[PDB]
């Protein structure tokens, strides 16, 4: 219902206590999906679920700096699959984004972009047919 790649402003950008809620499901063959928290063309936090990475499954997570990816951080916990509706929210805390999918919990990414109230934009791309993206502080 949403169109994807779809921009989700951020005003002000995160804080500790903001929630992401994404809600869409993921397309019959899907090869990838993407969430960019970004501060301008930075990319804070890259979270990205790969469906065939050497013909396996695996989450990367990493941080884009000045037009440059960094250390990828992997994680093998895979809770997608093709076809299937899914959850993801992302809770913004003090030291970390922490992740959770179909409300459990799947990752933690340390903040390396710390200019937390200048990251301000969520792009949602890839293999997904999107329902909803929304925020909330809890
Ligand atoms: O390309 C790979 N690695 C280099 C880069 O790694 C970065 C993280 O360190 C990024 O993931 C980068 O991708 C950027 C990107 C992703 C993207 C996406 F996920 C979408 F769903 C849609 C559009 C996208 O556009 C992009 O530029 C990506 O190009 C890559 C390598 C090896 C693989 F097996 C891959 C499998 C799936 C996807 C990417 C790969
Ligand atoms: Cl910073
Ligand atoms: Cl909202």
């Amino acid at each position: 219902m949403l169109i994807v790649p779809y921009n989700l402003p951020l005003p002000g950008g995160v804080v500790p206590r903001m929630l992401i809620t994404i809600l869409g499901t993921v397309k019959p063959n899907a090869n990838r999906i993407a969430l960019d928290f970004q501060r301008g063309n930075d990319v804070a936090f890259h979270f990205n679920p790969r469906f065939n990475e050497n013909n396996r499954r695996v989450i990367v997570c990493n941080t884009k700096l000045d037009n440059n990816w960094g250390r990828e951080e992997r994680q093998s916990v895979f809770p997608f699959e093709s076809g299937k509706p899914f959850k993801i929210q992302v809770l913004v805390e003090p030291d970390h984004f922490k992740v959770a999918v179909n409300d459990a919990h799947l990752l933690q990414y340390n903040h390396r972009v710390k200019k937390l109230n200048e990251i301000s934009k969520l792009g949602i791309s890839g293999d997904i047919d999107l329902t909803s993206a929304s925020y909330t502080m809890i």
